[PDB]
DNA sequence: AGCCGCGGAACAAACTTTTTGATCCGCAACCTACTGGATTGCGGCTCAAAAAGTTTGTTCCGCAACTGTAAATGTAATC
């Protein structure tokens, strides 16, 4: 339902981004705008402003707080996976080391049954954003350590 | 989505602390010796009167967490 009631906004606002050359998504209320031209994001947020008042009415508004620009200078984010500044998909540095301390911790046995299901989670959720990162632990660590975890009785 | 008591506030009559515009009264001046008229004039001191400065009793304004039959759910992450 909370699909079906924005429909016709988010064809409009799609329209409108094809013809400034603009990516349009949407998760829930998580709608990000990005663009490659320079100075252009504030004509999409009129718009946005301007359209979201006018089919579905003044019922919601836009949280004039959490409105945040980004650009490679800082950091980019599209709903937790983290772009980079040669244009890769990862999670970020801090959860990238912290995947790999633990699984690097497996192999010396110094690690509870608690977070081994942590493990499990973290590198099965590191298949989902990036296919890659667990074929890098195969290619450091080896084949051996990845398949004890994705398998662990 | 509704609106509890609490405490500032926006107003508005009363007190209350000075700004102003005369009036006065020593008080040295004349004038000549000295109360010189039958005089003025001049600067501190005081007077309510009233345009300014608080002080205090009343009236609305706003806002929070959740509501009456009602989910413990192996791991990670999204709105």
């Amino acid at each position: 339902i909370s699909n079906i009631v924005m429909s016709s906004f988010d064809e409009e606002i799609s329209s409108f981004c094809k013809e400034n050359k603009i990516s349009y998504s949407r998760y829930a209320d998580d709608l990000t705008f990005s663009t490659n031209e320079r100075d252009v994001l504030g004509l999409a947020h009129q718009k946005v402003k301007t359209t979201l008042i006018r089919f579905f009415g003044t019922r919601i508004i836009i949280n004039n707080n959490k409105i945040v620009y980004s650009s490679k200078a800082h950091n980019r984010h599209v709903t937790g996976v983290t772009l980079t500044n040669n244009n890769k998909l990862s999670l970020g540095r801090e959860r990238k080391r912290y995947i790999t301390s633990l699984v690097f911790k497996f192999k010396e046995g110094k690690l509870s049954n608690v977070d081994i299901n942590h493990l499990r989670g973290l590198i099965g959720f590191a298949y989902n954003i990036e296919p890659a990162f667990i074929e890098r632990l195969e290619k450091k660590y080896g084949e051996s350590t990845i398949k004890s975890i994705k398998k662990y009785s």
